[PDB]
């Protein structure tokens, strides 16, 4: 799947390049900015827009980003100045362009990134001294904008979830044709977006561990590796399923583990359509 | 999942940390206080309060706690443990719901923030008199829910699940109600009674293995009031007093006269 | 501009010197009342009472008092000048606040009179009890105003004027209300909390002084305060929150990439 993170927000990434790699603040500065204005938002249990919904899965991305990139430090800062430079470049356009969509509306954040395209292409002889400004004048849960938590997701087993290879498969068969849409047409849609693109940025960054410096790829797929195979198989099951029946699906196979076999029905509980 | 004893109630445990240690009257002091206001109804197939509720589980919790401290003296520096950290806790659960039962709860509530200001008052100028509160047993654990002890005591010991597996299943459904400030229901009120007695129980067992027979005798117990609650609150309580009385006519049915398999509990 | 801490709230400084200095309970001791009663109002969004407000930057306050004590014994003689000079207007400040949060304002009002008839009794006629109060955390300083500490953390050091050119801009635009017995604002209370902070963070440096890196840690600290409600008086709470945001696009753009000139805050 090459799917744009931009492309429902009717933006791209080769519109988003107008901007030069040194425009962007830091991570610190963004997540700072973020919960400064939108920390009560981006905890609620709601999803009050697809900006939300994008902003909230690029966190925790990027906490993940820098929970392997720590942990090659201690077993192998050449591993640090790598992800500022590739991962860490992608997250600070993803979440400069949607704290400032909602900062200051999404069709202006859109004519700004035209009219400082403008101004960037001019030569610098011809070029007015002013640049166009936008100006107008934190722990996150991945399910509980969808009704769900960490706690409940771990309440099936570690080994239930399938391979992270055959949930990429899934979602490729079932539903390439609107994870590439240009519209958002669910907010499983877009937080499906994110993960699918999240998992490519950590593949990324392990293989370049694995050629540069194999003992990473063990650890991605203990922790990190978990983490995405219940994060697509909440999401592509609550697309084919509905989203009550995979809330009642977790909560039923979850008891059926913990009762004894010779008291529940035999078989395990399974979702059909 | 951390829950707090008297949120329901309106306190907390910071709130309780304004008496002392040494405040609160003795468990055979509370006890016989209890046994003398409150008997006919803290035995009564009612819940009558949630109060009420909590001091069952509390009396009930204490018995447990005895009968583990009798057997590991048999098998005195462990009664000045659990007078020191387990005794101590029950104290405070058994004065409070014995005083929001006699005085009201606003007035227990007003009492404490009243017994603050003066223990945090210097002594020069802290008046002689501690604020006082003046103005106005046989239990069975499942008697006010329709069932009894007799009732579960045809489900075998293996029936159950783990201590661990039944705190898990009532934590990824029911937490949000087990610390919630509300009540909710008389099975969350004695769920959270429940969790906090094991606790209780198990802090006890580890520090004497510094012996797990608990698991046989106290486990069990607190495995039944797990399941109990958890089935009540997932399937309704006439669904699991009607399951209570069907696997009963299989379990004290013989081999080759009843079916093969047990009676599930769902829908 | 002489400020009375208290002229807002019904009392003066006279009358809480009724009370004696060995009265009041240890900071300590207060602040354990504060976070086990107010906490989850204490850090709220919502003002919720002037009172609350004042007990807000106070806490804060002794914050502030403590890092610059704790500092100052680095490089046990100035602890016992913090706790008899600047942990002594806390502790009655604490006090104040925390009793006409539990009791009401009038109660304490008149505690005051009754106390002060108490003292002034000679001992033969001076009952032994002492009249009493008995009938009924990390803050942020601007969350109440809908600010941040990271709002403004991106408004550099240069920003802001001098605590003096902030104390006169207070004095020649608001003296009028700021030594008035209404509150008037929000921001009003909150203006006459940090300038007495101001006051007793100075006299504790030139005392130490008999060093003035109080005007990178805590000088700072003070001339934001000092400049965000001043501006939100002047200007308005909404326009000073909207040129937050607009100043920190501004200084979050790095050069050649942004106007060579800040945005302006007036109209």
């Amino acid at each position: 799947m090459d799917i744009d993170p931009y492309k429902e927000f009717g933006a791209t990434v080769e519109l988003l390049s107008f901007l030069p790699s040194d425009f962007f603040p830091s991570v610190r500065d963004l997540l700072d900015t973020a919960s400064a204005l939108y920390r009560e938002a981006l905890e609620s249990p709601e999803h009050c827009s697809p900006h939300h919904t994008a902003l909230r899965q690029a966190i925790l991305c990027w906490g993940e980003l820098m929970t392997l990139a720590t942990w090659v430090g201690n077993n192998l800062d050449l591993v640090v100045n790598y992800v500022n430079t590739n991962m860490g470049l992608k997250i600070r356009q993803l979440l400069w362009f949607h704290i400032s969509c909602l900062t200051f509306g999404r069709e202006t954040v859109l004519e700004y990134l035209v009219s400082f395209g403008v101004w960037i292409r001019t030569p610098p002889a011809y070029r007015p001294p002013n640049a166009p400004i936008l100006s107008t004048l934190m722990d996150i849960d991945p399910y509980k904008e969808f009704g769900a938590t960490v706690e409940l997701l771990s309440f099936l087993p570690s080994d239930f979830f399938p391979s992270v290879r055959d949930l990429l498969d899934t979602a490729s068969a079932l539903y390439r044709e609107a994870l590439e849409s240009p519209e958002h047409c669910s907010p499983h849609h877009t937080a499906l977006r994110q993960a699918i693109l999240c998992w490519g940025e950590l593949m990324t960054l392990a293989t370049w561990v694995g050629n540069n410096l194999d003992l990473v790829v063990n650890y991605v797929n203990t922790n990190m590796g978990l983490k995405i195979r219940q994060l697509l198989w909440f999401h592509i099951s609550c697309l084919t399923f509905g989203r009550e029946t995979v809330l009642e699906y977790l909560v039923s196979f979850g008891v059926w583990i913990r009762t004894p076999p010779a008291y529940r029905p035999p078989n395990a509980p399974i979702l059909s359509t």
